[PDB]
């Protein structure tokens, strides 16, 4: 049922508009296998550059907004991303504006080390969830993707396992059917947002609970592609 | 000696890249009187279409920017605001970067209301001045200009006069020269990023150590070219 889903996130790269042209000339370029939904977020300042050239069966987001939209939207874009860590490091309400201003959004979640090594991480993450449920309107569902990121395995030392994707990304399944039913909950993709490289991600695809990916550093690499088609690994 | 200079700051504006344009063609007509330094600072995504489009003596600038520099440079972007008091409601050692990159400075102090009730606006400023001197290599002062802005008089219910214009341009120009000597003090453009409109640029520009304007709403409106020409009553 539910479509697999990839989010290229370049974060602040790269470094100037030549090499964003040589990406977008490599992606657009690139044979997808099987059925993904593919997004690319991109700073502010080569979105325009993004929306002009990226293939079209793609879609373009921003990497964050403010409390602006229509200037985004102007442009054609329809994605953003929503509390990724490092603008972590007021959500709930951000949603619900992004939402009822037409956006589809990509909301990220995810604990630190210490509720992890507490074995709070169950816990801590629920509560993210519960506290964006309340916020998207009725009929919005459809265009949210939550994204999970373990922050605990982020410069810290510690590294993920699968089976650690799996269960967190299971976890905000079973918030979602707790408080709004299953039919949401079999239809939003939950992503995982952790170290996604070409040497594992088809064995995180496969994970039940995984829909997709939200790509950090592999965005700007070759092996996005790998990773876009490991979708046909997830059953 | 100094020539005058005024940058217009769109701040989050215009919400539309069709209204961006529209303002765009408005200043590519306008009759620019006297000798004046214009910069025009917009939205990141809007960036790349100001750097196209508007017209080639006047430069684009930055809003702010980040720890980012070379993707702005790479459309060919000389300038950026650093400091504004939106962004500040770390900052030496940003200029100190920026302009060790190669960009010119658009650098705000100012002071909030308690510190100006309290008598003690000169001190304040006078500190963050002092803070921001040692952050300028050398060689580096002709790129830096250093923006006034009243944080005091904006939101608060209370107004700035010309004199008090003129007389924090002054504190200012007076502790570079206590601190770097006077033949920096001479040439360093201090503007006045208070309210700024048609019906007060002219007094304002007169006044000795008011070398211009870090312009607000007035930058979105036909005004804008009103308080560029009155650079004709500085002396
Ligand atoms: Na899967
Ligand atoms: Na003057």
């Amino acid at each position: 049922m539910r479509t697999f889903f990839v989010g290229g996130n370049w974060k602040a790269n790269p470094k100037t508009v030549e090499e964003a042209e040589k990406l977008i000339e490599m992606l657009n370029g690139a044979k997808v296998e099987g059925n993904v939904e593919v997004v690319v977020a991109a700073p502010f300042i080569f979105l325009p550059t993004l929306q002009q050239k990226l293939r079209k069966d793609w879609k373009v987001s921003a990497e964050n907004v403010f409390t602006t939209v229509p200037m985004i939207k102007s442009f054609g874009i329809e994605w953003t991303i929503l509390g990724h860590s490092e603008r972590r490091d007021f959500l709930a309400a951000k949603a619900k504006f992004a939402l009822e201003n037409g956006m589809k959004i990509i909301y990220c979640c995810g604990e630190h080390l210490s509720e992890r090594e507490a074995g709070k991480a169950s816990e801590f993450v629920s509560a993210q969830i519960e506290k964006m449920i309340p916020a998207i309107p009725a009929g919005k569902w459809d265009d949210v993707v939550i994204a999970y990121e373990p922050i605990w395995a982020i410069g810290t030392g510690k590294v993920a396992s699968t089976q650690d994707a799996q269960e967190m990304c299971k976890v905000i399944r079973d918030i979602l059917a707790a408080k709004v039913g299953a039919d949401i909950a079999n239809k939003v993709r939950i992503l995982y947002g952790g170290s996604v490289k070409p040497n594992n991600c088809n064995e995180l695809a496969a994970c039940p609970d995984v829909d997709g990916f939200l790509v950090g550093g592999a965005s700007l690499e070759p092996g996005f592609i790998n990773i876009v088609n490991s979708n046909v690994h997830s059953k």
